[PDB]
């Protein structure tokens, strides 16, 4: 999986603008499916097999970002958050525009008091992001307001551990595309690549999603979820019986087939929602095991295979 | 522009559940925007254009409706308004719900005497829904408590008229959409539609001027002996505001001019953070299930915008 992981991971996908996730998504999985469609709001659905019950698998294709809404005179751009962006998160770090086009993030602010001041309760206003534009015309040609941008990092691994951006939720579509690509299925199984801001009937629905790993410094809570401890089933609170049995079946399947699991804690069609731990959440650097993920494919195709 | 009218105003979209009315939106901009969003609070932001000047259009897409509250030992279920619905408006009505369920309202009282003194003073705890249900949990499978509802009424045409549910404000979100198809714009124009948030409780987009496209209620039936009434077919009414600033009153009085020079009928409405100015399509029989615009008044709102915003 690790070839699928860079290449969706490091894809360019802000909301609205998810034409190549669509485009890898369909290439990985050729020969794979028996047919697709894209339907009016930009969602990807997929199927195979013909079983009598239709389960869906559903993984969201958006990543986090930031988006142009003024360029000044001298051409640096304003911007506002894309999903949950921290500020924090931007300073120094570049961002990567839809046509290649790079952009450096500074902060406003000449004597170093005043940036001791900015950095305190920093605000998106306070930012600013720098293409290398020397005017307004210059930034308008390469940067239009209402552009997306994403973090500008990559793919790498670090001792065994799997570190890009948009591991959210990437690595859940990872895994619905290797599930298609090894499952023989007992169900009709439609994958849903959704753009997360269906037409398809379905007894079942599984959203594949990322959970906050909690097994960094200073982490004291009981019952974290952590890295290696296999995939994470959601425990519901207002779920109805038959979504609880979707979770019970999940468990009894991990049981059997000896996949390593954890639960997640509490704090119309029934559905479970499975979670690839990840450090790092909404960071240049979401940080996945890859055991989890190989986990998370098995209990799926072990589930539904036949 | 009659489609448009008629699949916004019959979109399933009461506060609190407006998903079915953004995604309606945004399929029919396919084409006609540079990009979107959704905000933190659910607003869907729309944009298309370039210019130096930037132009917020604001419509809200939340439609007035009800909310199950209990249901009862023979499936019948007690509701509480969602927005200015009148229990007056619901007598006799069948109510769609989301899940594509339709119920009757009913109203309680069998002697005669307390009919006609529920009649009087009608509130909503007198009132009932009726879904064919025969025990609570088949009404409970059926339509939960937490439900949300709205008129099961759609759109006609009446003599030249237009009448559906829920004009206010999907005719706003129409004329808004209607614009970005037609316009070729002279100024950066973004489209907020808008969630109106609860009574009682609490964009992120910087721009020049922002122009919200409202209802008014057309005073134009009979008895209706009134002075600075707005009527139908007598065009958009330009909201004179009493504490407007100096930057509001300039867009007004742009407005204005843009109507006189090119030929378009518009009526002027006087009361009895970014500059701003409310343009409103008249209407008769605000929040009933069958509010009445005059196309006409819709045509001239959006050709006053394009000659305002468009080169």
């Amino acid at each position: 999986m690790k070839e699928l992981i860079r290449k969706l991971t490091e894809a360019f996908g802000p909301s609205g603008r998810e034409e190549e996730v669509r485009s890898i998504i369909l290439e990985e999985l050729e020969g794979h499916i028996d047919g697709h469609r894209i339907d009016g709001l930009g969602n990807l659905i997929v199927w195979k097999g013909s079983g009598e019950k239709k389960v869906i698998l559903d993984a969201h294709i958006d990543e986090i970002g930031v988006v142009v809404t003024n360029v000044d005179d001298k051409g640096f751009l304003t911007i506002e958050p894309v999903g949950g962006v921290s500020p924090y998160m931007l300073l120094g770090k570049r961002i990567r525009f839809e046509n290649g086009t790079i952009g450096v993030v500074g902060m406003e602010g000449e004597t170093t008091e005043e940036r001791q001041e900015n950095v305190r309760k920093l605000s998106f206003d306070k930012l600013f992001i720098d293409i290398g534009a020397n005017s307004r015309e210059e930034a308008q040609k390469m940067c239009p307001i209402g552009s997306f941008g994403v973090y500008d990092s990559g793919f790498v691994e670090v001792s065994g551990k799997y570190v890009s951006k948009a591991m959210d939720d990437r690595i859940g579509c990872a895994v619905i595309v290797e599930v298609f690509k090894r499952i023989k299925p007992a169900v009709t199984l439609y994958g849903v690549f959704s753009v997360q801001e269906y037409g398809v009937p379905a007894d079942e629905a599984i959203a594949i999603d990322v959970t906050d790993s909690a097994d960094t410094p200073k982490a004291i809570k009981r019952h974290a979820m952590r890295l290696s401890g296999g995939p994470a089933l959601k425990v519901k609170d207002r779920a109805s019986i038959s979504s609880k049995r979707i979770l019970e079946n999940l468990i009894e399947i991990a049981e059997k087939f000896d996949i390593k699991y954890q639960m997640e804690v509490l704090t119309g069609i029934p559905s479970a929602t499975v979670s690839i731990p990840t450090r790092y959440v909404h960071s240049p650097s979401e940080m996945i095991a890859p055991d989890d993920v190989e986990a998370t494919v098995d209990l799926l195709i072990r589930y539904l295979g036949a």
